[PDB]
């Protein structure tokens, strides 16, 4: 639009006559010069609205500089849902029949464009349309939403914080952002008061099954049931399985951003069984999607979910879903853009009236250091080929020297991507400390040097962070391969020890004759194993670990000799 408004139609002609676009350019017709909302809207009708003022309306609102129609067209759809659910509600009665519930309205749009903000709104040298990403969960996210089946709402990602001139203000959580001034009126306040909306909640002190009831409502859930209590549910969390959430029940493709750190499958199944519940039908569809997948195994696996999209529908009234993981890693991510973008597989349309929802995932387009460049081509003989030499690029750089092999994202998707997060650590230990507790069944193991390894696994874990480059981001997936290796090396634990000082007895002085605690041991081996084997300046890791052992290990050489006696002992 903006590369035709100089020049000169722009908008198509039935969509324009159609109410995804007629709506929101009524309201917005009514809202860009003050008028109060009372007045009845949607006539179910065609206003006398140009395509071409609700073209400049739409760009006046959408606030990036240069988009595209798709963005413009995402805009509009994100906008008419909310209006919509606006409308279903009984509000504008409530209102009505209050008749002080004035500034309600147009407090309601303001919110609606900062969501839209949120949502409909994304943005080296050839990785920068791709790593170049200005917002990230580490950002504002005002949220709310309209609970369909009872006339409670639900007030999320922010704050109302009385405004020094009278008013109140949007302030968010754990720091002072004071955005959005002059929202809305007193009169609004009170009668918002009068109608006990839970407006203004801080969510990390509340109970599981408040919150859990605070997102069926918002999941627009009626007897909700709790199936899952094992995950820990934060208010980013709460944040990340809304913003799914209304991203596939207005109409946006969702595609997932983010790392393999965080934890993405199991939101997206948690979410699928909150919608669920108990029924037995399978909702939730995992895809694995790898680096030799090629298009025809994605299409029939796409048309086997639709069929069975239609089984759960058409016999259960229920809504499934069909993810993908990592689905950048495959030659065919177009594939995926098609397949989400525009809805319509191997050239044929994907049934709205089907039911089913597509998410596919990324990956993090980032180059590796040099540092482990130089590691990985000095890995005794070179590579075969070359990085001026290698085929299988983005730009100018291989995917071998990628931090994962990942090809060109196509564009319509830029506009898209979402980041989930970069799990800052300050939820990590407590994940690691759930893994630990729940994996490991210490019942009776060890009642407090479970945090001493769950804290050293933290540490481990931000000395990969705390460097340079790491493998292949292995956060929060060599953790859970490493809780398995303690549990087995404190399985077998007991002849482990007494070969251990049978060897040492049999080939070597006394230094090492003295006992080894069945965990501290184990643990030595689990770090020597998951995290110390892999690494070629194993000596900084050998001294910026000895911290958190325990007095048999507090340096360098002793964890060493520990590692080197066991392997000496195979
Ligand atoms: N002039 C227009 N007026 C209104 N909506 C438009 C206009 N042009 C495009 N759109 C909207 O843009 C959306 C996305 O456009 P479309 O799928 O044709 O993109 P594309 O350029 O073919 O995609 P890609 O290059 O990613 O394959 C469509 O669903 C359509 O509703």
């Amino acid at each position: 639009p903006k590369e035709v408004i100089d020049m000169e139609p722009a908008m198509d002609p039935v969509e324009f006559c159609s109410e995804a676009f007629q709506r929101p350019y009524q309201y917005l017709k009514r809202f860009h010069q003050q008028q109060n909302l009372d007045t009845f809207q949607y006539e179910k009708g065609s206003v006398e609205g140009s395509p071409e003022e609700c073209l400049q309306h739409f760009l006046i609102y959408c606030g990036l500089i240069n988009p595209s129609w798709s963005e413009l067209r995402n805009f509009a759809w994100f906008l008419n849902c909310q209006l919509k659910d606006c409308e279903a509600s009984i509000f504008c009665k409530s209102a009505f029949t209050g008749d002080t519930l004035r500034g309600f309205k147009n407090f309601v749009v303001t919110f609606m464009i900062l969501m839209a903000r949120d949502f409909a709104t994304p943005t080296e040298e050839d990785l920068a349309p791709f790593s170049l990403r200005k917002r990230w969960e580490s950002e504002p996210h005002p949220y709310v939403f309209f609970n369909g089946d009872h006339m409670t709402m639900t007030f999320i990602g922010f704050h109302l914080e009385t405004n020094n001139n009278g008013y109140v203000d949007a302030i968010n959580p754990s720091n002072g952002k004071v955005i959005k001034k002059d929202v809305m009126t007193k009169e609004l306040f009170d009668g918002l008061r009068l109608q006990r909306v839970p407006f203004n909640i801080d969510f990390d002190n509340l109970p599981r099954y408040e919150k859990l009831e605070r997102l069926c409502l918002a999941l627009g859930i009626e007897w909700p049931i709790d199936p899952d209590e094992t995950y820990e549910l934060t208010t980013d969390n709460m944040l990340k399985i809304l913003a799914i959430e209304m991203r596939f029940r207005c109409g946006i493709p969702v595609i997932i951003m983010g790392e393999t750190g965080c934890g993405k499958t199991r939101l997206i199944k948690f979410l699928s069984d909150l919608k669920r519940g108990s029924v037995e039908a399978e909702t939730m569809k995992l895809v694995k999607v790898h680096g030799g997948t090629t298009p025809s195994m994605i299409y029939s696996k796409v048309k086997e979910a639709e069929r069975t999209a239609f089984s759960n529908k058409a016999q259960h009234k229920l809504d499934t879903i069909l993810f993908f993981d990592q689905a950048n890693t495959t030659e065919a991510v177009s594939c995926i853009k098609e397949i989400l973008c525009d809805r319509t597989v191997d050239g044929e349309h994907l049934h709205e009236d089907s039911g089913l929802h597509i998410i596919a995932a990324c990956n993090p387009y980032r180059k590796h250091s040099q540092e482990m460049i130089l590691r990985l081509e000095s890995a005794g003989l070179g590579y075969r080929v070359s990085a001026e030499e290698t085929a299988d690029r983005l730009g100018s750089i291989p995917l071998r020297q990628l931090v994962y092999r990942v090809h060109a994202l196509p564009p319509s998707l830029i506009p898209l991507v979402w980041d989930f997060g970069q799990l800052n650590d300050s939820a990590e230990k407590l994940y690691i400390q759930q893994i630990v507790q729940r994996l490991v069944d210490s019942v009776s193991v060890n009642p407090s040097e479970t945090c001493v390894i769950a804290d050293v696994l933290s540490a481990s874990q931000m000395f990969m962070r705390k460097r340079e480059n790491e493998c292949g981001f292995v956060s929060l997936r060599d953790v859970e391969r490493c809780v398995k290796v303690f549990r087995w090396f404190h399985d077998h634990s007991d002849m482990l020890l007494k070969e251990l000082d049978k060897f040492l007895h049999e080939s070597s002085d006394s230094t090492h004759t003295f006992e080894r605690d069945p965990v501290l041991w184990s643990l030595v081996m689990a770090i020597g194993v998951c995290y110390h084997a892999s690494l070629e300046e194993k000596a900084s890791y050998r001294t910026a670990i000895a911290r958190c052992f325990p007095k048999p290990y507090n340096s360098s050489r002793a964890i060493l000799d520990e590692v080197t006696h066991v392997q000496d002992l195979f």
